[PDB]
RNA sequence: AGAUGGUAAGGGCCCACGGUGGAUGCCUCGGCACCCGAGCCGAUGAAGGACGUGGCUACCUGCGAUAAGCCAGGGGG
């Protein structure tokens, strides 16, 4: 994903709410689960969307506990 | 009647060239000694590990279900 991309999801993320991350983490799960699915039966050439998705999850994760911890 | 050479089944010594084998010289990502710097870690769960972790990953390295990585500051180009 790109550079930009990154510091726009940031800002963005860091302005939900701990709901809204825990809602929007579980369906950004969910994609990566479809993801995986295609990703078995050979129909995703585009596999960098797996790794890509997977530090998504983390990002959005890290502010989650970022919200919390103070 | 007498006498003396060509035979090499195979073998021996020398010479040429190969095979095998990995000495020798050169080489060094490693080691060895001395000197100096530096010296604790852990229930806020250590040292050391197990099992996992990649789109395709046997192993090593890294990492821990946020899993060859996540956030921020500094360095750099
Ligand atoms: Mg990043
Ligand atoms: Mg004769
Ligand atoms: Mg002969
Ligand atoms: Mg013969
Ligand atoms: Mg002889
Ligand atoms: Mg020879
Ligand atoms: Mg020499
Ligand atoms: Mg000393
Ligand atoms: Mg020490
Ligand atoms: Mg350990
Ligand atoms: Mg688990
Ligand atoms: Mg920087």
């Amino acid at each position: 994903m790109k550079l930009s991309e990154v510091r726009k999801q940031l800002e963005e993320a860091r302005k939900l709410s701990p709901v809204e991350l825990e809602k929007l983490v579980r369906e950004k799960k969910r994609e990566l689960m479809e993801l995986r699915f295609q990703a078995s039966i050979g129909q995703l050439s585009q596999n960098h969307k797996i790794r890509d998705l997977k530090r998504q999850i983390a990002r959005l994760l890290t502010v989650l506990n970022e919200k919390r911890r103070q």
